[PDB]
Formats: C-alpha cells, structure tokens, sequence
C-alpha cells in the first residue's frame, strides 16, 4: 500500500526524486510523504531528519536561493503548485552552479532530497502554495545565499517579475 | 527563534502544540516539529517515523479511528478544519469524553493524541489540507450518541457516493 519510488537526479549526483503513491478518490487524496525506513536509509551514515517545516506563499513568491555545507533537506508542495529549484553549490563538483527544476503539485507529487552544499530555491505559479519540508543536519546547538537570478545559474523562472520582498506584493 | 507545549485539561495524555510563526504579506514561515522538542512527550524512546496529508473537499469528515499502540500529531497546514480527540481507553476516567479544536493559520494547533485515542477531523473551508505524525484498532461513527460530538453539520461528506 504505502510505497514510493526513488530515483536518483539524471543530472545532480546526490539529488533523489521520491514519488509517493496515492489512493484518490472524490472526497480527495490520502499519501505518506516520508518513512524513516525507506527514506532516512538516503541520509549518509546514522542522520535522520529530525525538523518539519512549512512555508505558506502567496502567488509569484520567490523563496531562496538558500543553503549551506551541513544541512540536508526533503522538499514537496502539498497544496497549489510551485516550480523547485536545486542548485549544485559545492565548488569542487562537475556540475558546479548546474540546476535542476521541477514542477510539483498534486498530479505530480515529486518530493526532493536536497543534499548538503546545494541551493534550494521554490516559485509559485498558482493562487498559494504551501511548501513543506523536513531538515536534517548534524550539530544541534549553533551558510549561503544566491539571488534568484544571478547571472551564474541563469535559472529560468516563469516570470521575470517575481515578489521577493513585503514591499513588492503592494504593487500587485 | 523557533519556539513551542501545554497538556489538555481534559483528556489525560493529549498535549495542545502551538508554535511561533514569522509572517508577513507574502506569506507564512513555520516549524510543525523538531525531534528534540517534540519526540521527548512520547513514551519510552518512542518516535514519530510517519507523514502523511490529506486533503479533503469542503464538508468530508474522516474518523473516528483509532488503536492501541499508534500515537499521531495532527493538525491543518492549508484551509480550516475541526479537530476532534476521543478518549477510547475503556478503563480511563474521561472515557468516551472528547476535545475539539478549530485549527486553521491564525489558531495553529498542533494536536498529540496519544494511543488508545479516536481521531477525526472535519473540513469547513472549501478544501484542507491535514497533516499528521505517526508513532508505533476500532471505528467509531462520526455522530455516535455515546460520544455526542457538536460537529458543524448535520449532513457531512462520509463517502464518495455522497458526493
Ligand atoms: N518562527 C519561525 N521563524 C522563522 C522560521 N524560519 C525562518 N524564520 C524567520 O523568518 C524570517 C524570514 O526568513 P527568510 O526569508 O528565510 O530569511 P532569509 O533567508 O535571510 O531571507 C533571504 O531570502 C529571501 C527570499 O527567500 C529574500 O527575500 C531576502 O532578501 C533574503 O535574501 C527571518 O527573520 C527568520 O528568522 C521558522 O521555522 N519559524
Ligand atoms: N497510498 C496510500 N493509501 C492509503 C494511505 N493511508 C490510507 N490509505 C488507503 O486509502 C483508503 C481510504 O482510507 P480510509 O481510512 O478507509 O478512508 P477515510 O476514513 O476516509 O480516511 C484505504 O483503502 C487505505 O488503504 C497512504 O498513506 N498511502
């Protein structure tokens, strides 16, 4: 019954693509967005995603670009739709500053493992999104971030007008 | 700062979570759960190994369920829904007792029902989405006279063929 498919980035060594299934029906959906066993076993030896957090964005919000060299994470959108972004920022890699994209929402359930030493960055395209996503990191007790579109990455939004900030929204 | 915890002063075992948010006019920012805060109410070691959504359509109630050993957290990340607890440990004090709560994102409570409890939830906005926690087995009728729970309406979504 509860299973998911894992597959790992075609393009960004460490990224996986976890698919869960649904049972679906016209009251709506019910899905298992994470199990320790299949997926904390993606994690480098004895880590475990230990924080669940939720971002609530209005339409053409920006999050990102956000990472840093310690913290894993495991991104999905459970309501709207988003357009998520990964960014390989670990100097020494082939695909140094190479993104990857992907469009999630409910018909495409897409739940990404984000390693550490990448950016991670999520655009909504419908009304809202809620964005969730759990954190894993060693170290308990005590970092970068790239513009949206800097020139580098060169990632291609939907939009070349997006709110980045409280002052921006007041426009629209 | 990332911040939580107060026990029901009804159903013994059952804790009300609420955590700080950042907002601002583009949205909300906030923390459902830390292992190190939240994991340390469960018995034993215990952990919260299990996420899970559901979204639901306007007027669909799902429970009352339940068992034994299975301790959730729960509350509503899009929409507004009832939250409801239901004391089903035959031998407890407020057996058959319940608590309710309207969860929604200026009321975000965080609901830890602990094993040997009844789960349900009724959604009253145009849809919801639920999220809960799991931690490791009986049905109740969502109207059950024993339990008398004030739910919203009187004609909730119970099946597909409903709609
Ligand atoms: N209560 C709570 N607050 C939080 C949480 N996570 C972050 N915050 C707080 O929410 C505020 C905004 O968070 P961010 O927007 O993530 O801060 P930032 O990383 O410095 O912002 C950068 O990215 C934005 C786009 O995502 C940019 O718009 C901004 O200019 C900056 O570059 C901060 O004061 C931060 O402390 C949480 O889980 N809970
Ligand atoms: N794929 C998947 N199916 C699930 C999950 N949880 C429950 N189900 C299935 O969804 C169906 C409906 O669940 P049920 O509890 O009977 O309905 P409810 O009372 O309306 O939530 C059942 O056939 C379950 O086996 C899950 O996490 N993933």
């Amino acid at each position: 019954a509860i299973e998911f498919n894992i597959q790992e980035s075609k393009i960004l060594k460490g990224v996986y693509i976890i698919t869960p299934n649904k049972f679906r029906d016209l009251r709506g959906e019910i899905w298992t967005a994470f199990t320790s066993k299949a997926v904390d076993k993606l994690l480098p030896n004895g880590l475990k995603f230990i924080h669940d957090k939720f971002i609530h964005s209005k339409h053409n919000v920006i999050r990102g670009i956000h990472g840093d060299v310690k913290t894993y994470k495991l991104a999905t959108c459970v309501y709207g739709e988003i357009h998520q972004v990964v960014v390989d920022c670990r100097k020494d890699s082939p695909t140094y500053l190479k993104y990857e994209k992907f469009i999630i929402n409910q018909d495409n359930q897409q739940i990404i493992l984000v390693p550490a030493g990448f950016g991670n960055a999520h655009y909504v395209t419908s009304e809202s999104a809620v964005y969730y996503y759990k954190c894993a990191y060693k170290g308990d007790y005590v970092q970068f971030t790239y513009a949206w579109n800097d020139e580098r990455i060169g990632i291609d939004w939907p939009t070349n007008s997006p709110i980045l900030s409280e002052r921006d929204i007041l426009a629209t």
